[PDB]
């Protein structure tokens, strides 16, 4: 469960097509999420009402969020594996506070594996995509080790 140099390169190229437009590539990764996994917009206090896509594409505080998940991952990501103070704040308020469980990190992969391959055909192709699986499983690895340690099972 380590990455090579060559896997974290795929995922940082990859990275820095995302940064040319961060809030845009929330605002897809967010709507997909809610449109593959409704539920998990419950977990959203502020963002739970929205109904459709338009709305949510409208919405300027869901794509502060957006912007503001999308940034904490590129620098979990751009640690390569070295993360452990950045993984700290994060599990304890989606353990805590949010309460997100891990099958809802799951999902949310997934939906960042879905837009990059439909966005960036040029730097996510197979062996690319496979980089990004493996720092989102580890991502995900680490975080659920730390939920265990705070107390929640996720
Ligand atoms: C890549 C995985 C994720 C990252 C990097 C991430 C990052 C963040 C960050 C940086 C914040 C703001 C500070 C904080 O409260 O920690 C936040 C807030 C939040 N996160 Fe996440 N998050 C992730 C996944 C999720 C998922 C999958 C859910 C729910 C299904 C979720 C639910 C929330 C909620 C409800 C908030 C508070 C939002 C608000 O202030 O309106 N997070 N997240
Ligand atoms: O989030």
């Amino acid at each position: 469960m380590v990455l090579s140099e060559g896997e974290w390169q795929l995922v940082l190229h990859v990275w820095a097509k995302v940064e040319a437009d961060v809030a845009g590539h929330g605002q897809d990764i967010y709507i997909r999420l809610f449109k593959s996994h409704p539920e998990t917009l419950e977990k959203f206090d502020r963002f739970k009402h929205l109904k459709t896509e338009a709305e949510m594409k409208a919405s300027e505080d869901l794509k502060k969020q957006g912007v503001r998940v999308l940034t904490a991952l590129g620098a979990i990501l751009k640690k390569k594996g070295h993360h452990e103070a950045e993984l700290k704040p994060l599990a304890q308020s989606h353990a805590t506070k949010h309460k997100i469980p891990i099958k809802y990190l799951e999902f949310i992969s997934e939906a960042i594996i879905h837009v990059l391959h439909s966005r960036h055909p040029g730097n996510f192709g197979a062996d690319a995509q496979g980089a990004m699986n493996k720092a989102l499983e580890l991502f995900r690895k680490d975080i659920a080790a730390k939920y265990k340690e705070l107390g929640y099972q996720g």
